[PDB]
């Protein structure tokens, strides 16, 4: 048989502010209907609540996301009996807004030359053991983290936001830092 691995994504995205809606989506074959979504390590009861009418379209909506929804998800279609596809690449569903927002700055500055590298610093008013830098994807880093980005170029937009988080609950992030725009001389 041949049941290609499905694509899994979230709308509007995988990083959602607490209380906002998000819909996880799975795309298998053109006629696929037997979609299955699941969370790694801990079962997600909210999935069992999804109407079959939506499941068949690969739609798994969360009207108002909460801390309980966060986690690593994967989807596949079919069954052991009828035959199933491999599981999709993982999607890390994260909720933001759990902590005060950090500040993001560029060193030496936000204005750099094409081809140059810049250091981005995420500073928090209090201690956190983890920081995230997302390009508006994201990457992981006692109240500040340093990230290196580049080579930068004028042909692309360089917008960033950073977050602070606690390693004991890695899928819940702080409020996002203000957006930082790098200006590339070019």
């Amino acid at each position: 048989g041949h049941l290609p691995k499905p694509t899994l994504w979230a709308e509007p995205g995988s990083v959602i502010t607490q209380g906002s809606p998000v819909t996880l989506r799975c795309q298998g074959g053109q006629e696929t209907q037997e979609y299955r979504l699941y969370r790694e390590k801990k079962t997600a009861p909210w999935i069992t609540r999804i109407p079959q009418e939506l499941v068949k379209k690969g739609q798994f909506p969360i009207p108002s996301i909460t801390w309980e929804h966060t986690g690593r998800y994967r989807c596949y279609y079919g069954s052991d009996t009828a035959g199933r596809s491999e599981s999709s690449d993982p999607l890390e569903l994260v909720v933001t807004g759990a902590y005060i927002k950090p500040t993001l700055s560029a060193q030496p500055s936000p204005v750099v030359n094409s081809g140059g590298n810049v250091t981005l610093q995420c500073d928090s008013q209090v201690a956190f053991d983890g920081f995230i830098l997302c390009k508006e994807q994201c990457l992981n880093s006692s109240s500040r983290a340093i990230f290196s980005v580049g080579p930068v170029s004028p042909s692309r937009r360089w917008w960033y936001r950073c977050y602070a988080y606690d390693s004991n609950s890695p899928y819940e992030w702080s409020l996002p830092s203000d957006l930082l725009e790098l200006l590339v001389l070019g």
